[PDB]
């Protein structure tokens, strides 16, 4: 979509609990998260080998936040790698910030 508002707030919200997401696999998320450009995901598949989680995950959120709508696919990213709890975390944010508006 266009104009990230709730999707922008989600970044700032999750940035507060980044430490909870610091226990995730960022590379496993990549094929489960198709809201970015291949280059963006490929970049994460570069930093992954350099750092692992932390730097990769930070750049993950940093690249995600500029894709207005990332949140929805991101739910399916954590949940796609059996990390339903981390999906729940984001889902509970987006449950408040524009959950369903149609």
């Amino acid at each position: 979509g266009s104009m990230p508002f709730a999707e922008d707030k989600t970044y700032k919200y999750i940035c507060r609990n980044f430490s909870n997401f610091c226990n995730v696999d960022v590379v496993e998320i990549l094929p489960y998260l198709p809201c970015l450009t291949a280059r963006d995901q490929d970049r994460l598949r570069a930093t992954c080998t350099l750092s692992g989680n932390r730097d990769t995950l930070w750049h993950l959120f940093n690249t995600l936040q500029r894709r207005p709508g990332w949140v929805e696919y991101f739910i399916a990213a954590l949940r796609g790698c059996e990390l339903v709890d981390l999906a729940d975390e984001v889902a509970s944010v987006y449950q408040s910030y524009q959950p369903r508006t149609s």
